[PDB]
């Protein structure tokens, strides 16, 4: 019921069926950005996923499709002109789940082809020990929001294939992140720059694909390790980027940050499953199942008469898609 409602009201608003790209916001002027279009791809497969209604999966499913076919429309399939490599890799990511549901060969072909890309010449030993880098144009910093979504495509792309290369990717790109893009204890840094060192900048979207990964790494390897991982940095986001109710942080003005609660949400998901699944961390399960629950609650508390709910989940004319499918996501947890 719920999650069905919020994604069919998404749609409604804020789908474009003629460009086949989401709308950028209510005033229907401009399309999404390219990364972000893909975390909206993402949001569609999640609600496919998750949804019970036959008629209402359909369509989702062809929607899988025309989010593609509309962003190839303007970008290309080849998008190793774009001078991120995170936008890449998001594309990469999105696509190895798209060929998890399809069996569509040009989502292999996409996903495999950017992650090699990415990869194989962007990786670097040199600076910091390892990491891959931002941009392939310039070379100056290594940062969570490429190499943490990298290690999760190359779990992905690991389990379509069973290509035992995937899985060392994941398990070495996660590895020099947790070592040089956290403290350890679950905190995880933005950036890594050249002539300065770490940028302890810690936000929702990084902390999700780090969760992420360490989940996949847990599930691929039987290693412990990682779901201690998983559990430290879910932690530190329940108690250090919140206001003093609890509520996640709204983190605007940045519009990339703006929605990162997204990616969040999806990624949190995972680690509740696993923790029901296996019954391990007992305590922070029902802890965490709780606090989920209450922001989930306070967000749907403050949709608006079209079952839009707006990024800041603490309060209150125009909606942005990537703002508003925080909401949308939390209820359409796979």
């Amino acid at each position: 019921s719920d999650g069905d409602t919020a994604m069919k009201a998404f749609n409604d608003t804020f789908w474009d069926p003629n460009a086949k790209m989401f709308w950028k916001d209510s005033k229907r002027e401009k399309h999404q950005d390219f990364w972000v279009e893909a975390e909206l791809w993402e949001l569609v497969m999640d609600a496919y996923q998750h949804t019970s209604d036959p008629a209402l999966k359909a369509e989702l499913k062809t929607q899988i499709d025309d989010v593609y076919d509309g962003t190839v429309a303007k970008y290309g399939q080849d998008w190793t002109n774009n001078p991120f490599n995170d936008d890449i890799m998001w594309w990469a990511m999105g696509s190895a789940r798209a060929y998890q549901i399809t069996g569509n060969p040009r989502y292999l072909e996409a996903a495999r082809d950017h992650f090699d890309f990415v990869y194989d010449t962007q990786w670097d030993e040199e600076f910091a020990n390892g990491g891959i880098w931002w941009l392939n144009s310039d070379h100056n910093t290594k940062n969570a929001c490429i190499n943490f979504p990298a290690a999760q495509a190359a779990l992905y792309l690991y389990d379509i294939t069973k290509d035992e290369h995937y899985l060392n990717a994941a398990t070495k790109i996660f590895r020099w992140g947790k070592t040089m893009l956290t403290d350890g204890n679950g905190k995880v840094f933005d950036r890594i720059e050249i002539e300065h060192g770490a940028v302890p900048d810690a936000t929702h979207y990084n902390q999700g694909t780090y969760i992420g990964s360490a989940v996949g790494l847990y599930k691929a390897t039987g290693n412990a390790v990682y779901l201690d991982d998983a559990v430290k940095a879910a932690k530190f986001t329940k108690n250090h980027l919140v206001d003093s109710n609890g509520v996640l942080n709204y983190e605007g003005p940045n519009g990339d940050l703006k929605g990162g609660k997204t990616i969040l949400m999806r990624n949190l998901a995972h680690l509740q499953k696993t923790l029901d699944e296996t019954g391990q961390y007992p305590e922070f399960s029902a802890e965490f199942d709780e606090w989920l629950a209450f922001n989930i609650e306070m967000a749907w508390s403050h949709q608006n008469s079209d079952h839009i709910v707006d990024g800041n989940w603490a309060g209150q004319g125009t909606y942005e898609s990537w703002s508003s499918a925080a909401a949308v996501q939390a209820l359409n947890g796979i």
